[PDB]
């Protein structure tokens, strides 16, 4: 038969199967175009975006250790948070680095918007570059300090061989950067 | 300056289940003897496979529907590792099951975690070349269109929202520089 475009699927209901503190999953009834009817399980859908700051000073990327408890060690990345409603994305980035490395950015360059497992989540995260650093902190909610990285920007690459950097929403932001750098030749 | 001293883990709890999802709360005390309860994903060691196939100077990616943004992604075949299979092994098998076709040059790239704060799950990055026909019955409810995609504007893909997905973007540009390595541009 000829050909087709694609069509998507049509919700038939939504409803909310679990919910935690921090998480509330949703049951999806859905109508492929075929016709086959499957259940599918999500996160509830949000708007509510992240951002990811790089700062670079001085020729060297600053990075942070954070605890995680998924995996129950300290990743080694870049500084990421939440977007705050009524926030555009500098602002968001301006603010996270004050409150997580004690600096403010006065040039902030938006470099990409990414999702990540969108099978499951919808939540979105934006890359920021912060440049031009000045000394000014804010309290954040962190339960202990972040412990600070400066990372030569001529080695940048290494940190894909520390398997506590190696995230994709971290390696992600480190290709993008360096290709970044590279327009500008610096 | 002081070393890094891991919280003290005081309570694990089931706190929510689906089908699919099972949520712990965690009561952790750090060194510093702050008290907080985090919430994440049961610890899992089931791993991830992604394929990236090259054919003909051409990458292979696929469409396929993503119920979290309720639209269709483009990008690189991806699957779950079977208990028992190689890294190889499950790469070849979602392969076949997902575009049809078997490998007989696997390369294992890079692992990668994804949000370590509440999942402990890994991908697996492996591109497949010197490809051969050969299916096998997956669990898809519906075909999963294929686009050929010029290596030599592989980094256009980057223009493509429904393809910008960190797990995506990190495959691309790791088997970029991998490329490089064989002369391949
Ligand atoms: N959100 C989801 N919930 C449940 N199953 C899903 C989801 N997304 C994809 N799948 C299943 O896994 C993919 C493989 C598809 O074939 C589908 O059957």
């Amino acid at each position: 038969s000829l050909s087709k475009s694609l069509q998507k699927p049509t919700i038939l209901n939504v409803e909310t199967v679990a919910r935690s503190r921090l998480f509330t999953v949703e049951s999806v009834d859905l109508e492929f175009s075929n016709g086959v009817r499957r259940v599918y399980e999500r996160m509830r859908p949000t708007n509510r975006e992240a951002v990811m700051i790089v700062p670079i000073v001085d020729d060297h990327l600053i990075l942070i250790r954070e605890y995680a408890v998924g995996t129950e060690s300290y990743e080694l990345g870049f500084s990421k948070g939440l977007i705050d409603p009524g926030e555009s994305v500098y602002e968001a980035a301006n603010r996270e680095l004050k409150e997580e490395v004690g600096f403010g950015a006065n040039d902030l360059t938006f470099l990409k918007k990414l999702s990540m497992a969108p099978s499951y989540f919808s939540s979105k995260m934006n890359i920021v570059v912060a440049q031009d650093l000045y000394p000014e902190s804010l309290e954040g909610d962190e339960p202990e300090p972040l412990p600070q990285v400066r990372w030569p920007l001529a080695h940048m690459m290494d940190l894909l061989e520390d398997p506590d950097f190696n995230e994709a929403r971290n390696v992600s932001a480190l290709f993008l950067v360096r290709e970044w750098l590279k327009g500008q030749g610096r």
